[PDB]
């Protein structure tokens, strides 16, 4: 990245002041001591109207805002402690400690930050301990470019306040002794909107180390608020921490949040998970489902589900209740709308089939109407619908079209053809053949949607697509190279034949010459050696050289670069066909009405505790491999 | 190796001098008291004007120069130091301590070795401090054959220096008894030129081990020095320690060199990068340029990058300001030089194309001027320019034509045959054809150099290269074998054809019958059984064995061979890529005149200290991972 002015620097890019300045950094005591006496006689030799703003034009640097108390701090020394407890002393007999302890950097980069933000994220918890005790602001939101950047490698968000500073950089002992104190606004929310659960949520990562503190951050934070007001609160984007976590592919903390448990009461009724009985390895839970299941609009399950930019759905849907959510969905209306979609679309493409077969040839019953009647609507319901799907969609598909967004093209493609060979063929004209062709081998080639989904059939439509779209088209770029450089090579060779028999060079022409130079490189190819030109050995020593190329060695490197996605994709087929029904279980809920949806919601009201009515779900666990190694070594 | 004599030697290959020797060895003291009384009076029974030179001539070796002292020094036992106690006293009485201590070997590939350079290789820190309080040279420079090798398996180079000794073998101890020493020249240069530091490069590592002991001896040797006169020595090719690291490949070392930051003021102005602020993950600093960035002439980042001997260029371009320098030169004139080299020589294609096409084929605009003269003018800057690469360059190349020099014999074949073409065509010749031709095929093949550089395609011109010269060439040998052999099998067989009917055998020579025998191997042939000859079942036997050799056997045997090679470019293809730009960079740096390479330079002065002004680069440095796996062990 880039800022154009440095938070500290030491170093210059080729008089009282810049002392001040320049023993703070140091350490020097006895010269500090003597540098504020010459400042402290320079009040009263010219006016005594304006002390307190004059004593404070010369501790402070004029082009950033930096005073003399954030220049010691951000140079750590061991001879710190000394600097701070004279400098602000030195703002007691002048009366100037009010605004000396709450000032800030003017510059635009980084606008807010205060010596309380310095002295917690150098690990000074003494220095951090007189500054608050003294009136320094513990809601000082550290705005800027640098502390409010657009990606993750141009500054450092942690969350604007201190409480977020040291709930960030791991030191519970600064967030004891800021929530203990009495003016700390703890559900505070910055120019993100983030308060201090959603900024423990940016900062956390994807999978489970060793030492996981931002868990342990959540936790503690949470649990000493004790009210929902930190969970309940959204961003400028309308989104909950927990709809946060789901969003980013946190999935540690989102399973975290999921399941959270207490078990004592006056803390119980912050939990979302509740046991009901336990027996051995069996286990009956409730599980909370306020912004989970898909009655809202930007739910969890909505979110994990559609949530392209992460690597590890398949991790986060088989959480503790959307995976349950997800599987009493195809049971109950997914799995029956889903049969139908195949009933209502192969008998589609028979009736397309033949009326394409038996087409009027030369001269130009109730079954045949309703065969064709059928197909004038069926490719208008397509077409609106899959048409909705693609203006509903934005232009950056590098993650979309893996194997989701594929078919929302050629589903409507398919459509479109065959609404446009209605329109040739009755009017006047004759191109409908070239219509109603291309729409009836395109309507059979997308009966491989319906493969999706399955184990044993569901990595079939993956493996084509990744094939064309990752080895053949960028092989494209190495073989035209070598089919338009050969092509014009041998057909500038053949000699204009002599006026009949056309059948004398099959090279007369370039676009002659693709054609059976395409023939050697799949294999159906001919060394003809008969070839009437006037270098018959240059003529063979470039073809003999197009075959080694082409056939053996380029025809041989993309088998194996395609048997390289073969073989990652059949590593990966388990959490493919997984991925694929639940991004078709949930369209599918779409299609239906709010009547019928109504009846197909999942949920139970609970009594959890004195005002407290929440949806649940009762889900019945049973884990055998989990209590046969957790009973193994209690009596070891 | 060979040497043809022994350092030491003591079994014999089938008086009074050959006693005191196998005294010093066994350890007898009591013995060799009793053999030096023998030979102190042994000095005035003829003459007495030649003491100091006949005590000498008797004990040490005429052939070697080795002394009685260095006997007792290369054989190690426990009875040790009592016998250097008294050889130094017996040359006290004789004054001849300054002559005996200061010995050295005559023998041409041991010269120079003296007892201090036996006794710091033995692990002897009493015996040696013992000699330099006594009068050995702490300077004595020691060469040969054996210390000064050609190569790294014919000797033992050190630095040929005690100095360079105990620091090579890991003892500080010593090298703390030396440097203290006022008579010990640190900055002294060695018969290869290598001080102190440079040959402390030579006997390091490539890769980081467990423990480093050079490392750790290069920054207590420079910090006790305190001056830059040990960092700008060069050798005698003109290398710095810095730049030997470079050429000889230490990736430990020169990261070490190239980041060093020393926080202590009066130790300071040794330092290479400079922190200028820190804020938690997020760095500011800056990076010495005066041997580094190309404006001298064997800098560091012209040495990584044209380093084929070397196998860690990645690790090495990777580093702290060689990765800036080399994405900053590419987003300012590089891929603007790399675009229209692009469109400059696409455009040169498309014009011998469509001359070669629409040639004059039997009779014999102000575009078709500017076309034809575009050729003329494109193909004598090549061959200048490609001529001049070809002749600057070694014929060594098997480490350089990997993928780097291929190109620049192909882009100077084809800029050849397009001028050969010219000669030929104006004059009175016909051969023009056989020359254009050939020139646009080999035209429209060297397009894949600009594939090179990107993530996508860079690694596809390494798998056509890697398969010719590595499984193609090789398999020639296994081929020619059966094509040659069974190719006058089956020709010998064919019996001289009656008059007519020239299609009666297609073996009926041998340039024919080596044209069907590669059509069966590839897969384009016939089994004909017709095949007039008098042997009909033993023609049929030979050449379904053919088959099943070449086409079933020896075809899928190449590619195995061919799809390892593959794969392995697959998994290397990340590493390829961002070594065939970094060497794109700098030639295109070549092409530009001095005064527009002045406005290309990158870098700022700075104020170091007093008297120190160099040049810097800010680079602001982002560590996410390095910066959460530190924070969470300082609060476990
Ligand atoms: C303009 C356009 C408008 C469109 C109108 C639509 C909009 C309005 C729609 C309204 C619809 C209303 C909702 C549906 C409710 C029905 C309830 C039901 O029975 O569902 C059931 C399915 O029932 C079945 O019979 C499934 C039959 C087997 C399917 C096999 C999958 C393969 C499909 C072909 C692929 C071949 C692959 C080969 C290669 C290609 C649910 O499943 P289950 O059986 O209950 O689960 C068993 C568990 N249990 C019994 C314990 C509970
Ligand atoms: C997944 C998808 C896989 C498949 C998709 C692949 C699809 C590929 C399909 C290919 C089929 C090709 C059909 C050709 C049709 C005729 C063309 C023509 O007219 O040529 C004419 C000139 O011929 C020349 O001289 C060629 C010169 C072209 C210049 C090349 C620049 C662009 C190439 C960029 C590449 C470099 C990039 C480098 C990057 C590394 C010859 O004309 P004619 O033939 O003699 O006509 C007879 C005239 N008559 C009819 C009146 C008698
Ligand atoms: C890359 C891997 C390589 C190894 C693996 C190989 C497999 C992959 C390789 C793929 C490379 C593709 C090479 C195709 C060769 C075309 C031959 C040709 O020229 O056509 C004809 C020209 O016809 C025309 O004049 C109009 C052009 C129509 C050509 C359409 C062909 C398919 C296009 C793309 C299909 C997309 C499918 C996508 C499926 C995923 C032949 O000419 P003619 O009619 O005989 O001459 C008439 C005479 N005249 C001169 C008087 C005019
Ligand atoms: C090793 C892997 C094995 C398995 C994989 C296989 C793939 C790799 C294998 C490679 C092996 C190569 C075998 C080529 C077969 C030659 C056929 C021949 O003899 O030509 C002709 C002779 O014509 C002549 O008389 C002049 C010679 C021209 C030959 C040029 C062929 C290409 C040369 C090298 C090209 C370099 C390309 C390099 C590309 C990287 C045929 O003879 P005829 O004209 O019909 O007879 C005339 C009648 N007469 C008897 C009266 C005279
Ligand atoms: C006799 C012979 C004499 C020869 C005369 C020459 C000698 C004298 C020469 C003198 C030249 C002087 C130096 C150049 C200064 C220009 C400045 C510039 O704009 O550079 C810019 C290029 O900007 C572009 O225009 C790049 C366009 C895209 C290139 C894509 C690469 C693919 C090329 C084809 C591959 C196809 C592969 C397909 C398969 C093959 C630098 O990049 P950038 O844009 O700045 O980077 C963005 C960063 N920034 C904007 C934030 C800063
Ligand atoms: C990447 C590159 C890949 C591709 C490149 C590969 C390129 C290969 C290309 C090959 C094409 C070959 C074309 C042949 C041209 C004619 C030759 C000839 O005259 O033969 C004659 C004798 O025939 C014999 O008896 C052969 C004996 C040769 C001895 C071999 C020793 C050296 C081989 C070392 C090997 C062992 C080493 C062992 C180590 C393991 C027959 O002549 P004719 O045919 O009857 O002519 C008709 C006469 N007339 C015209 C007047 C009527
Ligand atoms: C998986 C769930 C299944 C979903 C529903 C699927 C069920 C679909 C079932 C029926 C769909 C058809 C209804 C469309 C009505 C119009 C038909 C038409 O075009 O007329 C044709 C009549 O038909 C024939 O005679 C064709 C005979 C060959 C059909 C092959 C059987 C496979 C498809 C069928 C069975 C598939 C069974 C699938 C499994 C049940 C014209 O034929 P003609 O007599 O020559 O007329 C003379 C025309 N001429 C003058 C130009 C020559
Ligand atoms: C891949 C794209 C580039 C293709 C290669 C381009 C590079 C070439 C670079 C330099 C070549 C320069 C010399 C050739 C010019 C004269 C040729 C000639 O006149 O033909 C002669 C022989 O015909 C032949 O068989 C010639 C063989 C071609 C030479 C290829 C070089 C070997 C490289 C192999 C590597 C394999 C290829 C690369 C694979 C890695 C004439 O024979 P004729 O026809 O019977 O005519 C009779 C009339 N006349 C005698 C009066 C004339
Ligand atoms: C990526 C950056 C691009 C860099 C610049 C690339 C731009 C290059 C643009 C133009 C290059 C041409 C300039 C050379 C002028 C001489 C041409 C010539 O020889 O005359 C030919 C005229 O031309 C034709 O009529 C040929 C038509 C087929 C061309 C196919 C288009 C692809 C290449 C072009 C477009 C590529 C576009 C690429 C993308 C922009 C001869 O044809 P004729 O009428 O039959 O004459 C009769 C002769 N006869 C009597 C013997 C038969
Ligand atoms: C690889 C390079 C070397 C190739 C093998 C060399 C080694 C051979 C070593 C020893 C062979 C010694 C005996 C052969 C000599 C007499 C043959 C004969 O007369 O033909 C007879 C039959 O023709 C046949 O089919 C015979 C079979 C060929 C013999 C191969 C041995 C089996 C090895 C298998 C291993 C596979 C090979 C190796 C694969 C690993 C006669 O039949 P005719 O033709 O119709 O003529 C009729 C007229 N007449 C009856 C009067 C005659
Ligand atoms: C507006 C039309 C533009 C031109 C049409 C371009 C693209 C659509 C046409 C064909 C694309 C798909 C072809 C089907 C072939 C293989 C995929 C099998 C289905 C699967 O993946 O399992
Ligand atoms: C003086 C001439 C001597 C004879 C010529 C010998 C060799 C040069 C000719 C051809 C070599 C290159 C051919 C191109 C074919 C495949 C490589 C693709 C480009 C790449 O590598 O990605
Ligand atoms: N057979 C249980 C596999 O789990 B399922 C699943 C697991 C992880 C991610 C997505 C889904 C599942 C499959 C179909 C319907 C509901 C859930
Ligand atoms: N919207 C018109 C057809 O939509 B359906 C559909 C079309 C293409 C892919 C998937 C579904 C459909 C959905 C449920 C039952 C029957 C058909
Ligand atoms: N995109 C960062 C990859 O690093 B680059 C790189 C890394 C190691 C070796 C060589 C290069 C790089 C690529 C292009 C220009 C400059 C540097
Ligand atoms: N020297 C004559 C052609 O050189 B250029 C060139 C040609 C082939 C390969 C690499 C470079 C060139 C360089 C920059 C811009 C345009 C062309
Ligand atoms: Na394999």
């Amino acid at each position: 990245p880039v800022f154009s002015k440095p938070m500290d620097s030491n170093i210059r890019q080729c008089r009282l002041k810049k002392r001040i300045f320049a023993a703070v950094s140091e350490g020097c005591v006895e010269e500090l001591v003597e540098l504020l006496v010459e400042l402290q006689e320079l009040c009263r030799r010219r006016h005594d109207e304006d002390v307190p703003d004059f004593l404070m034009h010369k501790l402070t640097a004029s082009d950033t805002g930096k005073t003399c108390l954030m220049k010691a701090l951000l140079n750590i020394n061991p001879n710190t402690k000394e600097i701070v407890r004279i400098l602000l002393a030195f703002a007691e007999e002048n009366d100037i400690l009010g605004r000396f302890i709450n000032a800030e950097y003017t510059e635009e980069a980084y606008e807010g930050q205060t010596a309380l933000n310095i002295a917690i994220e150098r690990r000074q918890g003494d220095i951090a301990a007189l500054l608050i005790a003294a009136g320094a602001d513990v809601n000082a939101h550290a705005k800027g470019a640098f502390f409010n950047p657009k990606y993750q490698h141009e500054g450092f968000y942690f969350g604007e306040t201190p409480l977020a500073l040291a709930a960030c950089t791991n030191q519970p002992e600064i967030v004891q002794l800021l929530m203990e104190h009495e003016q700390t606004d703890i559900t505070s929310r910055d120019s993100r909107g983030n308060n201090i659960l959603h900024a423990l949520v940016t900062v956390a990562e994807d999978f489970k180390t060793q030492n996981d503190f931002v868990k342990r951050m959540y936790d503690m934070i949470l649990l000493r608020s004790g009210n929902w007001e930190l969970e309940t609160t959204r961003n400028n984007d309308g989104l909950t921490p927990l709809q946060l976590a789901a969003k980013m592919g946190k999935a540690e903390i989102l399973k975290y949040i999921l399941s959270r448990e207490i078990k004592e009461k006056r803390l119980r009724s912050l939990s979302r998970k509740f046991t009901d009985w336990a027996y051995g390895p069996v286990s009956s839970s409730l599980y909370d489902l306020t912004n989970v299941d898909t009655t809202t609009d930007n739910s969890v399950l909505e979110i994990t589900v559609y949530n392209t930019n992460i690597d590890n759905r398949h991790e986060m849907l088989t959480l503790e209740p959307l995976h349950t959510l997800l599987h009493m969905k195809w049971k109950k209306f997914a799995k029956h709308m889903f049969f139908l979609s195949f009933c209502f679309y192969f008998f589609y493409n028979i009736t397309l089939t033949l009326v394409s077969y038996y087409r009027p040839r030369e001269e130009e019953g109730w079954l045949q109407l309703l065969g064709r009647m059928f197909v004038l609507i069926w490719a208008m319901c397509i077409s609106v619908k899959e048409g909705i799907a693609i203006f509903l969609l934005r232009p950056s598909d590098l993650q979309s079209i893996l194997s989701d967004a594929w078919f929302h093209f050629v589903f409507f493609i398919q459509a479109v053809l065959v609404i446009l060979s209605v329109f040739l063929y009755l009017f006047a004209y004759k191109e409908y053949l070239a219509c109603l062709v291309l729409a009836m081998a395109l309507g059979w080639a997308n009966m491989l949607y319906y493969t999706r989904g399955f184990q044993s059939m569901g990595m079939y439509s993956v493996m084509i697509q990744k094939v064309i779209l990752h080895d053949v088209l960028k092989f494209l770029f190495v073989y035209i190279v070598f089919l338009l450089g050969f092509g014009v090579a041998l057909a500038s060779l053949i000699e204009k034949c002599p006026k009949d028999n056309k059948d004398c060079s099959s090279y007369g022409s370039f676009s002659d010459a693709v054609l059976e130079l395409f023939k050697l490189t799949i294999g159906l190819g001919d060394l003809n050696i008969q070839q009437n030109s006037k270098y018959p050995i240059l003529f063979l020593f470039l073809l003999i050289t197009y075959v080694i190329l082409t056939f053996v060695l380029l025809l041989n490197m993309l088998i194996a670069l395609m048997g390289e996605t073969v073989e990652n994709v059949s590593k990966e087929s388990e959490r493919i066909w997984r991925l694929q029904r639940a991004r078709t279980i949930l369209e599918f809920e779409k299609m239906l009405p709010e009547w019928l949806r109504s009846r197909f919601r999942m949920g139970e009201l609970c009594k959890v505790a004195e005002d407290d009515f929440r949806l649940c779900l009762r889900i019945n666990e049973v884990k055998w491999t989990e209590w046969k190694t957790h009973v193994s070594f209690l009596n070891e």
